[PDB]
């Protein structure tokens, strides 16, 4: 049977964007969403993070040190009762600096790519679905993707109106995510 998911970005949405981050040192949970996280779960939601890297194809750090990160947030998460269900990312750009990333991809958000990807391999039901992002390309991404309910946050880069076209709800932060669910019956 198919299972609702949350998809996530994650820097603005997860972790304050401190800019390029890919240290442990700089990486920091923006106030409770760990805790929202752990709701969502509860609440029968699949976490799913579909994440935009490009800091990789920059150069401004490797593929290895984003995966290194990754490894701990996953700890960290699963430590605290929080169990991603997958984790996808993109480190590519057109135009990419370091020549493995450069590149354009199916999977660099507005393209949908990591959204079906996970789809697939976790049978989600996207209609029932959520995409929680900062920008206008992640809204772009759900709607390609047929994710139901797509959402804003005011904790990532500043709001465009172009962004809040293509979103169906502006929260305040993750936070705000499983009571504004709950409240919808
Ligand atoms: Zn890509």
């Amino acid at each position: 049977k198919s299972v609702p998911a949350i998809f996530l970005d994650r820097d603005g949405t997860i972790n304050v964007d401190h800019g390029y981050v890919h240290e442990i040192d700089n990486f920091e949970f923006i106030d409770g969403v760990i805790d929202a996280m752990r709701e969502l779960k509860k609440m029968g939601f699949a976490l799913v993070v579909v994440t935009n890297q490009s800091g990789i194809a920059r150069g401004k750090f490797t593929e290895a040190q984003f995966e290194t990160l990754t490894e701990w947030m996953d700890w960290s998460l699963a430590d605290r009762d929080v169990d991603l269900d997958g984790i996808y990312y993109c480190p590519h750009h057109p135009q990419g600096s370091v020549e493995e990333f450069r590149q354009v991809c199916d999977c660099r958000k507005p393209h949908p790519g990591m959204l079906l990807s996970a789809r697939d391999y976790l049978h989600i039901d996207m209609a029932a679905s959520y995409m929680v992002g900062d920008k206008l390309e992640d809204m772009q991404a759900a709607v390609a993707a047929n994710v139901g309910t797509k959402v804003l946050v005011r904790t990532g880069k500043p709001i465009t109106p172009e962004a809040e076209n293509a979103a169906d709800w502006v929260l305040n932060s993750l936070a705000d995510l499983p009571q504004a669910i709950k409240k919808q019956q």
